[PDB]
């Protein structure tokens, strides 16, 4: 057909819209119905289109992804597991992005300089492993992984998996981009079929057009409030409707990005002209031209069935701000000042932060700059502290050039390195003591306890870049930009005009400096050195095979009550320093979960010594003494981030099974990958029948089978037993992972030794 290349760095890897078409076709003959946009792109990528059992929400699809992307906080451990496989080269186009380890303190190029010193050991590891197995490397400073992917690797009809839960951002350019854990990326780097549970499809119909202060963020802040953090589990959100064409291409990225906060498998928009337009401005107009030739397969079939439909009228949606400690608690910016007052949330804003992969684009910076110059014209500057993060070198270089970075600096903002920064708590923040109650408003996406500054009493609210700027100029949550009046230097009252700005540079993009480094695909005769006395990197030892017997007399490490995020299971911020060292990082295991016994964080009773103390230390004592343990959890356990450390770390400290009401998808797949048993209650009221002092026997592991549940004998200390039933979603692929010890120990047996 045509020979159009996947990117500017892989001139020999072509887009295969001919193969997408071939398979879409084979499949709609078996099914005889309209296919939605995500069914087309997902099923066009099946390993066996003719024989694959397709049932939404029931069957497991064996898929073939087109490329793998890694950020440096999860790449370390994906590559250390790749090194253990023994495979010589990655089998699909893969990238490493160094965005997570650059701490905010001084601003801009000072922090970058300091990050390169402090973390050299790590960047060195990734760079060398990169050159050796054929993975491209984007150096520190390059940008946040999702801006670099939308700018360079994302295209209509791509199936891309990334080791980061915000990978759905790519749906803004018509692809299926799905977040996974390091062991899932190893399968595809190694050449085996990837499995995904067939999703349901929620359709959102957009209507009207966005006006004034309303922007792309408000649509996903309202869908999160409506569907809640557990609403999208097991479904792809498919956007459609007449109002789609009024949203920019980076606006659509904003909305697919934050679909992660409702647990969606991903989100996607259909190929339209705003996408075409953006591909051409990012030098990929040949791709724009080929997607027009394949257009029918990049839009939904007429009359397709959604399992749920929601409709939003863009012309009626007004500004929103979500939180304080969940992103689905939605308020409008018009009563947030009253609900905080009533609810005892701090009213004065200490810091305002625009950035992160959800809101770091040229359009976001320009709409921001436009509230900022109105304030400047009347001689005002920020009452709050103001920080600004650019999405990539290219956005940074271009907003510098078009004048926006200096308006943002003249109102009183500091520009930080092109990196996550304060968003995974890599902030050296010093305006508050620890435990001081305060309010910070961000244009980010999550606002979980202690996530931005390790201070559990920080009240964080998420909103849009232009509203964070209005509220930072004012310093108070009691300020509606639409109604109220500021006071200038002049002596007069003025009101803010709604921001206006271009979706993309009038000129072409200024690309900044060279941050990419291609694999030498010649040399590769590098050794990767991991110091044997290193505190940041450590090679892995395999886990044990299953013994062939049931799990009698299991100790309960903790029964968790309430919300339990992977930011609670394995904290980030200062702990990012140990993302290549399993033993050292295992010392944050569960320190933020609330124990039901005493309502406290990191304080559990050691069964033997009967003293109360830290969760990691009690799990090490149980492991030292031979006691096999379990965790008991509530609903939507493992919510949030995709980091596999939350499943590797209970395996290293002796954990055996985790039992909950429900699981979040990516954490449940990561638990089965590492040899653990994720199990749910067949009746959720049984959670109330298990007390912290009971012992549990999981039984019938010997004839473990898909569809057949497991029995759990709850041994109460008085001599009262009780049998309850536990369901699992394992298919037979997955049961071989468990019997072997981990997915990786299974993969190594298959290499004929
Ligand atoms: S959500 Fe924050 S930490 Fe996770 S990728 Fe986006 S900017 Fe980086
Ligand atoms: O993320």
């Amino acid at each position: 057909r045509a020979k159009v290349a996947m990117s500017h760095f892989e001139p020999h890897e072509y887009i295969r819209y001919d193969l997408l078409e071939k398979n879409i076709d084979i499949v709609r003959k078996r099914l005889n119905r309209p296919l939605t946009l995500s069914e087309k792109i997902v099923y066009g990528h099946l390993d066996d289109p003719a024989n694959q059992e397709i049932e939404r929400g029931k069957t497991y699809l064996r898929l073939r992804p087109d490329r793998v992307a890694m950020q440096d906080a999860t790449a370390q451990m994906a590559m250390l597991q790749f090194i253990s496989s023994g495979l010589p080269k990655v089998a699909v186009p893969s990238t490493i992005h160094c965005d997570h380890l650059i701490e905010a303190q001084l601003g801009g190029e000072k922090d970058l300089r300091r990050a390169k010193d402090i973390n050299q050991e790590v960047y060195n590891f990734l760079a060398t492993a990169g050159a050796k197995y054929g993975v491209g490397f984007w150096r520190p400073g390059s940008g946040i992984i999702h801006q670099i992917i939308l700018e360079n690797y994302a295209y209509p009809g791509v199936l891309l998996i990334g080791t980061d839960s915000h990978t759905p951002n790519g749906g803004g350019l018509g692809g299926i981009c799905i977040g996974v854990g390091g062991a899932d990326a190893v399968d595809v780097m190694a050449g085996i079929p990837w499995e995904l549970k067939c999703p349901k499809v929620i359709g959102v119909k957009l209507t009207g057009s966005l006006s004034g202060w309303t922007s792309p963020k408000d649509v996903i802040l309202k869908v999160a409030g409506i569907l809640t953090v557990k609403g999208g589990t097991g479904a792809i959100v498919e956007y459609h409707g007449p109002g789609v064409d009024s949203i920019s291409c980076t606006g659509m990225a904003t909305i697919c990005n934050m679909g992660a906060e409702i647990g969606a498998t991903t989100s996607v928009f259909p190929y339209n002209h705003r996408m075409k337009k953006y591909l051409s401005k990012t030098g990929r107009a040949d791709i724009a031209n080929l997607a027009d030739e394949f257009k029918d397969h990049l839009v939904p079939d007429p009359g397709c069935h959604y399992d749920q439909v929601i409709e939003i009228n863009l012309s009626e949606l007004k500004p929103h701000i979500n939180g304080p400690f969940t992103p689905d608690l939605a308020h409008p910016v018009a009563e947030v000042g009253s609900v905080a007052e009533k609810e005892g949330w701090p009213l004065d804003i200490r810091v305002g932060l625009i950035g992160s992969c959800t809101n770091s684009s040229y359009e976001d910076m320009g709409r921001s700059a436009a509230v900022a110059k109105q304030a400047l014209a009347h001689g005002l500057k920020c009452k709050s502290q103001f920080t600004i993060t650019p999405g990539s070198e290219q956005i940074r270089a271009t907003i510098e050039r078009d004048g926006y970075a200096q308006v943002l600096r003249d109102v009183g903002g500091i520009v930080l390195a092109n990196a996550c920064g304060p968003c995974i708590g890599q902030w050296d923040r010093k305006d508050i003591k620890k435990g001081e109650k305060n309010t910070i408003v961000t244009s980010y996406n999550r606002n979980f306890t202690g996530r931005n500054d390790a201070n559990p009493e920080t009240h964080a609210f998420v909103t849009s870049p232009e509203i964070v700027t209005a509220l930072a100029i004012a310093g108070t949550l009691k300020f509606n930009p639409e109604t109220d009046f500021l006071t200038g230097k002049d002596g007069k009252k003025f009101k803010l005009e709604a921001p206006d700005a271009d979706e993309l540079p009038r000129a072409e993009f200024d690309p900044g400096q060279d941050t990419y480094q291609h694999p030498p695909k010649d040399s590769s005769g590098q050794r990767v050195d991991v110091s044997p006395t290193s505190q940041r990197l450590q090679l892995l030892e395999p886990f044990d095979k299953w013994d062939g017997k049931d799990l009698e007399d299991l100790q309960i490490l903790i029964k968790v009550k309430g919300k339990c995020t992977t930011d609670h299971i394995s904290a980030a911020g200062p702990w990012l320093k140990f993302r290549g060292h399993l033993d050292n990082i295992s010392n944050n295991l569960l320190i933020g979960a609330i124990n039901i016994e005493n309502r406290k964080a990191n304080s559990v009773r050691n069964a033997v010594t009967q003293e109360f103390g830290p969760v990691p230390d009690t799990a090490r004592y149980y492991k030292q003494h031979g006691i096999r343990w379990v965790v008991i959890g509530d609903e939507n356990y493992g919510e949030g981030a995709s980091r596999e450390h939350s499943a590797l770390e209970p395996r290293h400290l002796g954990g055996r099974a985790i039992i909950t009401k429900s699981f979040a998808r990516i954490h449940e797949t990561n638990l089965k990958k590492q040899g653990l048993l994720p199990l749910t209650f067949a009746d959720p009221a049984d959670y109330n029948k298990i007390h912290p002092v009971d012992k549990l026997t999981i039984q019938g592991l010997k004839d473990f089978a898909p569809g057949k549940p497991l029995k759990c004998i709850i041994k109460h200390p008085n001599g009262t037993q009780e049998t309850i039933l536990l369901n699992h979603t394992f298919n037979e692929t997955q049961i071989e992972w468990f019997r072997a010890g981990s997915a990786l120990n299974r993969m190594k047996e298959l290499q004929q030794k």
